[PDB]
């Protein structure tokens, strides 16, 4: 029914841990210029939690928050209350990027078509969690080693699945 | 239609820069000894600018320089003139490198199995570039860091990928 090719954009490690306390558990200068490189020109589905913690829209793209405060408003920012909005929202859109975090995810999970997700070998503390997928019928189209070094301090893959018809 | 593999030999800068004033930006006699390590007994591809900013035939190569020039010749070298000409000259070779630069880099863009491409992690000022790629259905299936020392004043890595069928 939606035109738009879904994509979830997502950095996760051994244990799906994606948050803790409300921030990131990690460090990744270079993950999130690639990030930014990515998700460049196409809009951003984020939800309200993963927007605040943020604090601030992200330049060139399109951000959209969801939400079911009927009330919400933030300046530089769309607003959506359920997936369909989002949807209407981007019927012309050539690719959007969900964002998260979790109950996100979770939204839009019987959606996703493209997975961008970033494996991080290293078993953080953390509260929040990328939810669990069913990875038959998903094809592996890219995967390379991230960059390590004093900045960039654990070991970390870039990994692209696409689902198939 | 074709049956040797078609690798790209290439290193570039953070910005894809590989070249200025029709030269090197840079100069790390490590990476050269690993290009010439890798590319020895396999024909070098390359465009007439390339050639004649190197001036002589590299040894144990089978040197292969691509121009419109119908009149064209080097002593100790080939001369085609398209991309199918080489594929003629070519026809019976396991792998062959295409060496650059830019022009002939997209020439053969559309042909292009494997990629062995070093990254230095440098702004350098330069003019030439080289091509962007989609790396859908791409691996990554080698990458280690470069020397770095007093005659090798750059942080860089080599990276090896693979098309997918
Ligand atoms: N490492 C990574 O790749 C990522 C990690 N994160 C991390 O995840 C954490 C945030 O994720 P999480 O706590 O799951 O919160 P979310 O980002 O998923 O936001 C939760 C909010 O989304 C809204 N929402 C949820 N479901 C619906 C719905 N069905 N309809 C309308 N609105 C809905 C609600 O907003 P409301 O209460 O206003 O009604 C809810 O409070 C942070 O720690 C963050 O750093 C986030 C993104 C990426
Ligand atoms: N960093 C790296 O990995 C590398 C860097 N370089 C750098 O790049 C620069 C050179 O690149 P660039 O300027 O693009 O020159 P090229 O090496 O790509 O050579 C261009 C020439 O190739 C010939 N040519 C182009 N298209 C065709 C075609 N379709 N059919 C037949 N012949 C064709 C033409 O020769 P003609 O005019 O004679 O007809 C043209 O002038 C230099 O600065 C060099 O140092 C080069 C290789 C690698
Ligand atoms: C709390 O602070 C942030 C939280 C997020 C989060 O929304 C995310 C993510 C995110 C990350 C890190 N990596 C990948 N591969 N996908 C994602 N979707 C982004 C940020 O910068 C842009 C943040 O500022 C520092
Ligand atoms: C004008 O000076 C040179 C220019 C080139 C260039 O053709 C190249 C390259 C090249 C390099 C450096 N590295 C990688 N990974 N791939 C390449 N294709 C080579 C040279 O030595 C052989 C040069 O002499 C010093």
């Amino acid at each position: 029914h939606h035109h738009m090719r879904v994509s979830f954009m997502v950095a996760m490690d051994e244990n799906r841990v994606i948050g803790k306390d409300n921030n990131l558990p990690w460090r990744l200068p270079s993950e999130l210029q690639y990030v930014k490189k990515t998700t460049m020109g196409h809009p951003l589905i984020m939800g309200r939690k993963n927007y605040e913690a943020i604090g601030r829209p992200l330049p060139g793209r399109r951000n959209i928050i969801v939400t079911r405060n009927e009330g919400y408003h933030v300046e530089g920012c769309e607003v959506a209350h359920s997936v369909e909005e989002v949807f209407e929202l981007c019927k012309n859109e050539e690719e959007i990027f969900i964002f998260g975090g979790a109950q996100i995810f979770d939204l839009f999970l019987p959606y996703v078509d493209k997975l961008y997700i970033t494996k991080i070998h290293h078993a953080f503390e953390g509260d929040t969690f990328f939810p669990e997928m069913d990875m038959t019928n998903w094809k592996e189209v890219f995967v390379e080693k991230g960059l390590t070094d004093e900045k960039n301090p654990y070991t970390y893959y870039y990994h692209v699945y696409e689902k198939q018809q």
